[PDB]
């Protein structure tokens, strides 16, 4: 398990050991629709013409025929029900209904050369970016397959609504596509998006997740344009060294400097920071396709009187607590806060981190921002902010302050 594998890899290590030898180990001492699907679906209902929930994935495939690619995609659509479901509104919750795999639109186009293949792709990007999905009557996914004449390269544009997809789903979809195009076989899936929702309803009914949310509501109660810049090697090394001395993850050190820079910028002593989590809490959710992402709050205290090491231990500790209980939906934390006299929790800032046929898959970023400012680290610092608050030049200034804060803390 060790040789097969960050702190998310630590969760995967503890899950493999739990499946083989039983008994937990709690990470902190070593390091119908689900609510994840529903919160994206209801946000689309409140703004039906908003297309900021359209996910566009570009898959570059080298070494497979058009017939083999199309056939492999029909297999993946049959295998992953989340890409071929319609959603009826319900009296006590939206209700999904499975559709046939052939009902997913698939358009094959032949391009004369590579430049023509780019232009077909760009035209598809603009068309799918402005498209309003009919989530009640059609599948939430479309596919554009562009093959280039006299070339081994084929391009696949996957447009799928966010309620039925996420980042890990793209990696699973791309790897399984490569497996089929190579001639391999896919094992029987151990779960479905519907089973995840059913298990969540049981966990909600047992009060287990709400008790964890009530514990978090204590600390959280007082608080109740895209730019991609490369991180210098000196800042990356200092981030790693600071984490090794503090026994936290390198992401915890980068989150701490992120919250401290923004806290000084906004002039506050405490800053609420969201942490985007993959939300696949059990081993059989690792190979699923759908939406499992869960944004959970993290209260960072900006105490200049305290040491850098102590502030970092608190950040990394609170981070592993959110990682352990990433199955606790954000709505549970909101419910616990309202039960203590709060209108809600106001999250404005967030953070996160990401032989044979060749399959390269990447998302085309979604324009517009729900949150005021986000920082995503790619193993590259991707800053996304609302233009009216965090413009391009203000983001560049914050990234420089973030890099300085990291070097100073180390």
């Amino acid at each position: 398990a060790w040789q097969a594998q960050d702190s998310l890899r630590a969760v995967h290590l503890l899950a493999t050991l739990r499946q083989r030898l039983s008994r937990r180990v709690p990470l902190q001492a070593f390091a119908g629709l689900s609510l994840a699907e529903r919160r994206l679906w209801v946000a689309q209902q409140l703004a039906p013409e908003d297309t900021s929930y359209n996910l566009l994935a570009h898959l570059r495939i080298v070494g497979a025929t058009a017939d083999a690619i199309e056939q492999a995609l029909r297999q993946l659509l049959e295998r992953h029900v989340a890409l071929r479901r319609r959603v009826e509104t319900g009296v006590d919750g939206p209700q999904p209904h499975a559709l046939a795999a052939h009902a997913v639109p698939l358009q094959r186009l032949l391009a004369s050369d590579a430049v023509h293949a780019e232009r077909l792709l760009e035209d598809g990007v603009r068309r799918e970016g402005a498209r309003v999905f009919d989530l009640a009557h059609e599948a939430p996914a479309r596919l554009l397959l562009v093959v280039t004449r006299d070339s081994a390269r084929a391009d696949l544009l996957l447009s799928v609504h966010h309620y039925a997809f996420d980042d890990v789903s793209l990696a699973v979809f791309a790897a399984e596509l490569k497996t089929l195009l190579d001639g391999g076989r896919l094992g029987v899936l151990a779960s479905t998006p519907e089973q995840v929702a059913a298990r969540e309803r049981a966990a909600l009914a047992s009060g287990r997740l709400d008790r964890v949310a009530e514990r978090w509501a204590e600390r959280l109660l007082p608080l109740a344009q895209r730019l991609a810049l490369p991180v210098s090697a000196a800042v990356h090394a200092a981030c790693r060294a600071l984490a090794e001395r503090t026994s936290v993850s390198p992401f915890s050190a980068a989150l701490q400097a992120f919250a401290e820079v923004l806290g000084a910028e906004l002039g506050v002593d405490d800053l609420l920071v969201g942490v985007a989590l993959a939300g696949r809490s059990r081993l059989e959710m690792q190979g699923l396709v759908g939406c499992f992402v869960n944004l959970l709050p993290l209260a960072v205290g900006l105490r200049p009187e305290q040491s850098v090491e102590w502030r970092l231990r608190q950040v990394g500790h609170d981070l592993l607590e959110l990682l352990e209980h990433q199955d606790v939906p954000l709505e549970c934390v909101t419910q616990a806060l309202r039960q203590r006299g709060a209108s809600g929790l106001p999250i404005r800032i967030a953070c996160g981190a990401h032989a044979g046929v060749r399959v390269e898959a990447d998302f085309i970023p979604v324009p517009g921002a729900r949150l005021d400012l986000t920082l995503w680290l790619e193993d590259l610092a991707v800053w996304t902010g609302v233009s009216a608050i965090f413009d391009l030049h203000r983001i560049e200034r914050l990234h420089q302050a973030w890099e300085r804060r990291l070097l100073a803390n180390a």
